[PDB]
């Protein structure tokens, strides 16, 4: 009695999809990760009731071109698409990285959550109403987490679960 669930964490260099797939499976705060490691991690956690098995993929080059990432934008049911809320142009990308995995999938209905990371940072640059704005846009959840304290990491992570196991249910 237990579901699966593909997740991938894509984001500019920088906004913290490492420290945020460390925070949730190994419950630490990673000062400086290798920008270049990209690995799987595996969780079984309990989700309204259901005992899921997480796969999550914490990517590391975000390049346009890359056999890789098409592969794995193929085999990912779900998307946390991460930007960090005191650079703008991680913001900017966001658009990008969704029309990537919309044209992968050849669909509209793709699972994501925004993601507006390094909430414990007191200079932002990315208003809390526009990210809103934008994922209202895209018709999809929007949370702000800090990797560094934890807040919000858990709930990005079973929305996400959540988005999925509705999609599949259409
Ligand atoms: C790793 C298996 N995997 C995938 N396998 S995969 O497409 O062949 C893939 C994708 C990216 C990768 O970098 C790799 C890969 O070669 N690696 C990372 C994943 O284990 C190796 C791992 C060993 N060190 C170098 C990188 C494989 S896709 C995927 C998703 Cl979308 C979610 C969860 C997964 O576990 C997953
Ligand atoms: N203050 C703060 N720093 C963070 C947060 N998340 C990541 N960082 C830091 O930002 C840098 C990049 O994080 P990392 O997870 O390696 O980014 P990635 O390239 O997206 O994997 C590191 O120095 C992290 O310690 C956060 O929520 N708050
Ligand atoms: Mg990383």
């Amino acid at each position: 009695s237990m579901t699966e669930y593909k997740l991938v964490v894509v984001g500019a260099g920088g906004v913290g999809k490492s420290a945020l797939t460390i925070q949730l499976i190994q419950n630490h705060f990673v000062d400086e990760y290798d920008p270049t490691i990209e690995d799987s991690y595996r969780k079984q956690v309990v989700i309204d009731g259901e005992t899921c098995l997480l796969d999550i993929l914490d990517t590391a080059g975000q390049e346009e071109y890359s056999a890789m990432r098409d592969q794995y934008m193929r085999t990912g049911e779900g998307f946390l698409c991460v930007f960090a809320i005191n650079n703008t142009k991680s913001f900017e990308d966001i658009h990008h990285y969704r029309e990537q995995i919309k044209r992968v999938k050849d669909s509209e209905d793709v699972p994501m959550v925004l993601v507006g990371n390094k909430s414990d940072l007191p200079s932002r640059t990315v208003d809390t109403k526009q990210a809103q704005d934008l994922a209202r846009s895209y018709g999809i959840p929007f949370i702000e987490t800090s990797a560094k304290t934890r807040q919000r990491v858990e709930d990005a992570f079973y929305t996400l679960v959540r988005e999925i196991r509705q999609y599949r249910l259409k």
